[PDB]
Protein backbone atom coordinates (compact mmCIF):
# COMPACT_ATOMS: atom_id res chain seq x y z
CA UNK A 1 0.00 0.00 0.00
CA UNK A 2 1.15 3.55 -0.89
CA UNK A 3 -0.30 6.09 2.39
CA UNK A 4 -1.62 9.16 1.77
CA UNK A 5 0.82 11.51 3.68
CA UNK A 6 -2.03 12.67 6.10
CA UNK A 7 -3.23 9.04 6.00
CA UNK A 8 -0.43 7.28 6.84
CA UNK A 9 -0.41 10.56 9.60
CA UNK A 10 -3.70 9.64 11.08
CA UNK A 11 -2.44 5.98 10.97
CA UNK A 12 0.54 6.50 12.95
CA UNK A 13 -1.31 8.87 15.70
CA UNK A 14 -3.91 6.16 15.89
CA UNK A 15 -0.92 3.30 16.71
CA UNK A 16 0.27 6.03 19.36
CA UNK A 17 3.43 7.29 17.64
CA UNK A 18 2.40 10.67 17.96
CA UNK A 19 4.92 12.19 20.69
CA UNK A 20 6.22 8.49 21.73
CA UNK A 21 9.62 8.59 23.10
CA UNK A 22 9.28 12.47 22.64
CA UNK A 23 9.13 12.46 19.00
CA UNK A 24 6.64 14.49 17.45
CA UNK A 25 4.15 13.10 14.72
CA UNK A 26 5.75 14.89 11.86
CA UNK A 27 9.08 13.17 13.03
CA UNK A 28 8.13 9.86 12.36
CA UNK A 29 5.71 10.94 8.89
CA UNK A 30 9.26 12.77 7.78
CA UNK A 31 11.35 9.01 8.77
CA UNK A 32 8.68 7.32 6.24
CA UNK A 33 8.56 9.74 3.46
CA UNK A 34 12.65 9.50 3.33
CA UNK A 35 12.55 5.14 4.15
CA UNK A 36 9.92 4.24 2.11
CA UNK A 37 8.31 7.14 -0.05
CA UNK A 38 5.09 6.06 2.71
CA UNK A 39 4.73 2.73 0.15
CA UNK A 40 4.45 -0.43 3.11
CA UNK A 41 6.42 -2.82 0.55
CA UNK A 42 9.66 -0.82 -0.02
CA UNK A 43 12.05 -3.64 0.95
CA UNK A 44 16.32 -2.18 0.51
CA UNK A 45 19.30 -4.88 0.48
CA UNK A 46 22.13 -3.66 3.23
CA UNK A 47 25.92 -3.89 2.15
CA UNK A 48 25.94 -6.04 5.87
CA UNK A 49 23.60 -8.42 3.66
CA UNK A 50 21.02 -7.55 5.71
CA UNK A 51 17.71 -6.04 4.20
CA UNK A 52 15.17 -2.90 5.31
CA UNK A 53 11.41 -3.74 4.89
CA UNK A 54 8.31 -1.57 5.23
CA UNK A 55 7.43 2.24 5.90
CA UNK A 56 10.40 2.83 8.27
CA UNK A 57 12.61 0.27 6.80
CA UNK A 58 13.13 -1.91 9.80
CA UNK A 59 16.11 -4.11 9.41
CA UNK A 60 16.79 -8.07 9.46
CA UNK A 61 20.49 -7.34 11.52
CA UNK A 62 18.25 -6.91 14.48
CA UNK A 63 14.50 -6.46 14.41
CA UNK A 64 12.65 -9.46 12.11
CA UNK A 65 13.11 -12.75 10.73
CA UNK A 66 13.69 -13.00 7.07
CA UNK A 67 15.55 -16.51 7.63
CA UNK A 68 18.38 -15.23 5.34
CA UNK A 69 20.66 -12.34 7.67
CA UNK A 70 23.20 -14.74 9.04
CA UNK A 71 23.88 -14.37 12.75
CA UNK A 72 20.82 -11.50 13.13
CA UNK A 73 18.75 -11.35 15.78
CA UNK A 74 14.28 -10.81 16.12
CA UNK A 75 13.94 -8.68 18.52
CA UNK A 76 10.68 -7.71 17.26
CA UNK A 77 9.62 -11.17 17.20
CA UNK A 78 8.09 -11.16 14.04
CA UNK A 79 8.85 -12.16 10.18
CA UNK A 80 10.20 -9.38 8.46
CA UNK A 81 7.10 -9.75 5.18
CA UNK A 82 4.73 -8.35 8.20
CA UNK A 83 6.50 -5.09 7.79
CA UNK A 84 5.10 -5.07 4.73
CA UNK A 85 1.56 -5.15 5.35
CA UNK A 86 -1.02 -3.00 4.11
CA UNK A 87 -1.61 -2.49 8.08
CA UNK A 88 0.99 -0.65 9.76
CA UNK A 89 0.37 -2.43 13.16
CA UNK A 90 3.80 -4.73 12.83
CA UNK A 91 5.46 -1.78 12.17
CA UNK A 92 4.75 0.81 14.27
CA UNK A 93 4.86 -1.62 17.12
CA UNK A 94 8.14 -2.53 16.09
CA UNK A 95 9.29 1.07 15.89
CA UNK A 96 8.35 1.55 19.35
CA UNK A 97 11.12 -0.82 20.50
CA UNK A 98 13.71 0.43 18.12
CA UNK A 99 13.50 3.90 19.09
CA UNK A 100 13.36 3.06 23.13
CA UNK A 101 16.63 1.03 22.35
CA UNK A 102 18.58 4.78 23.49
CA UNK A 103 19.66 6.51 19.99
CA UNK A 104 16.02 7.52 19.50
CA UNK A 105 15.13 8.23 16.36
CA UNK A 106 19.34 8.45 15.03
CA UNK A 107 18.83 4.35 14.34
CA UNK A 108 17.20 5.57 10.71
CA UNK A 109 20.05 7.13 9.26
CA UNK A 110 17.56 8.76 6.44
CA UNK A 111 16.17 10.26 9.66
CA UNK A 112 19.13 11.81 11.13
CA UNK A 113 20.69 12.96 7.83
CA UNK A 114 16.96 14.23 6.25
CA UNK A 115 14.42 14.87 9.04
CA UNK A 116 16.07 16.00 12.28
CA UNK A 117 16.42 20.01 13.20
CA UNK A 118 13.96 20.15 10.22
CA UNK A 119 10.88 21.86 10.01
CA UNK A 120 9.17 18.60 10.87
CA UNK A 121 5.42 19.70 11.19
CA UNK A 122 5.24 20.69 7.79
CA UNK A 123 4.91 16.93 7.21
CA UNK A 124 1.59 16.87 9.10
CA UNK A 125 0.34 20.49 7.51
CA UNK A 126 -3.20 19.96 6.31
CA UNK A 127 -3.74 17.19 8.15
CA UNK A 128 -7.45 16.39 9.90
CA UNK A 129 -6.12 14.82 13.04
NA1 LIG B 1 16.88 -11.27 11.77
Amino acid sequence: KVFGRCELAAAMKRHGLDNYRGYSLGNWVCAAKFESNFNTQATNRNTDGSTDYGILQINSRWWCNDGRTPGSRNLCNIPCSALLSSDITASVNCAKKIVSDGNGMNAWVAWRNRCKGTDVQAWIRGCRL
